[PDB]
């Protein structure tokens, strides 16, 4: 005795949570970080510092919290019995945080450093920070490290996820929907840095992190399948809410740093 | 702001590590399980059918408190910021037990069924304890899932480290260790159990996931005690460290007995 909600009341889960995505305003022509990234004509080294250092520690705080919350959901089918079903839906989290934390997608590890110096925030960190970082003065680099408002609320929203057991359902439901976009953009952004006249990013090899996760996004047990009555699937809905809104409102900041 | 101790004193944590499991008599020629998976004749398939479940259940807990150990550990990273040896453990944690989870490493991907029926304690549920449980009747069955104590009490410790920052290490750093004479013994004692005149577990396929392990569980035990990716690399201050070793003692005891259990189950 455990298993999924049939797979109607999982369907109608799932219509409810596009809903969601949609009225938080996610969506490729909604959010104004896609728009900026699309419209601005130059990105100075400082605002694209900015913006780098504020997403490695959003993306550490992704995939930390989101392995807790699988670790929260661990604790309890240790103690249950799981079927097969909940099971499957089990390990398709536990292989995607490990694109994050050690390059387990072929995309990635034929492109990714071998051990930590792959994990994506420090890989990020190595590849897109550090460059940008020569090219701003200390006092922009230790103003970087203070992190906007919403940016700040939405860390503190996955360190609540990461306790709980739906925590890294609700976590990936989402990123996973908006990590396309969110790519594109940060291809076209940092395509944009100019620092002497002369693009930051002027070797192909520079945008390999941004590139790998454009290819495996592309081309990317469901995570409502971890949904087990009809309360949690109440309770799913409402974190998506949640934290759908502090995505978007995230992105918002990427966006307003972009232009203005 | 967050880093490993430095080598010497971690070497001597490996020391210590491996004195403990000493003391507890979890090695190849001390502990009870070994002896008799060995020495016994023969198995009914009761005995062999409620060892295969105590181990299920054990397996089950194991692979699913040590996740959450690495949860809690995650959950401490994603507020401090550990430099990258740190970081270089971590990731041995998630891959070690990511093959009971998803048979990642070769030596399972090729023979595990695949998806959740490769969950190793699904795969030993559907290969080990069901034939049993066809030879055995209702009432054993029901027997066999009331737990002993040794098995309640290392699965009570388990629930423990389950929510331990160090706890995946230090359940990892001592099964690792005698995962190999386990699958030693288990490829033993299901040989010689018998039923109607004859094995139980006659084809060598049926033996899948024992042999998958006796090969595995080689290079595992070499993950765990690697001097810079290895689960002391996650002790971070020397209170930690004790605390570390405090924990081993509680845990390779608890398995000891445990396992102990099972050899006394064998031989009568
Ligand atoms: C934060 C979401 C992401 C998709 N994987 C990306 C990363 O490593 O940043
Ligand atoms: C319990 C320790 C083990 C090594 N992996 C084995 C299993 O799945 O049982
Ligand atoms: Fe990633
Ligand atoms: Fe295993
Ligand atoms: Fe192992």
């Amino acid at each position: 005795p455990l298993s999924p909600l049939p797979a109607v009341a999982r369907a109608e889960l799932d219509a409810r949570t596009e809903r969601e995505i949609d009225r938080a305003r996610l969506r490729r022509a909604d959010n104004g970080f896609f728009r900026s990234a699309r419209d601005v004509e130059s990105v100075s080294p400082a605002d694209g510092h900015a913006v780098a250092v504020w997403w490695r520690q959003m993306t550490k705080a992704f995939m930390f919290t989101t392995l807790a919350g699988l670790g929260a959901l661990a604790r309890d089918y240790a103690r249950r019995d799981a079927d097969r079903e909940l099971l499957g839906a089990f390990q398709t989290v536990y292989q995607v945080i490990g694109d994050d934390l050690d390059n387990a997608a072929p995309e990635f590890s034929a492109v990714a450093p071998t051990g930590p110096a792959g994990i994506h925030y420090v890989w990020w960190d190595d590849t897109i920070v550090a460059p940008l970082a020569a090219h701003v003065t200390e006092a922009d680099r230790r103003a970087a490290e203070e992190l906007p408002a919403p940016v700040r609320e939405l860390l503190a929203a996955m360190d609540r996820l990461a306790a709980e057991p739906l925590g890294s359902a609700v976590q990936l439901r989402v990123v996973e929907t908006i990590a396309l976009d969110i790519a594109v953009g940060f291809r076209r952004v940092y395509g944009k840095v100019l620092a002497g006249g002369e693009p930051v990013f002027g070797e192909k090899d520079q945008f390999a992190w941004i590139d790998a996760h454009i290819k495996a996004e592309t081309v990317h047990t469901g995570m409502t399948g971890l949904v087990t009555d009809a309360e949690r699937g109440e309770e799913f809905v409402r974190l998506v809410e949640e934290y759908a809104g502090l995505w978007s409102a995230a992105l918002e900041c990427f966006g307003d740093r972009l232009t203005g």
